């Protein structure tokens, strides 16, 4: 599965494996995906824009 964001009509895309951490703050949702250079590319996607299999990691306990 993959998650897509939405910044000013700019639907972004990042593989779930490319992502690193994910934590929903208040109502929106944020995370840290590795762009591919050296600086972590943080991102703030919305709750409706996030798929349904994304909160899974937030409630994934081993």
């Amino acid at each position: 599965a993959t998650v897509k964001f939405k910044y000013k009509g700019e639907e972004k895309q990042v593989d779930i494996s490319k992502i690193k951490k994910v934590w929903r703050v208040g109502k929106m949702i944020s995370f840290t995906y590795d762009e591919g250079g050296g600086k972590t590319g943080r991102g703030a996607v919305s709750e409706k824009d996030a798929p349904k299999e994304l909160l899974q990691m937030l409630e994934k306990q081993k």
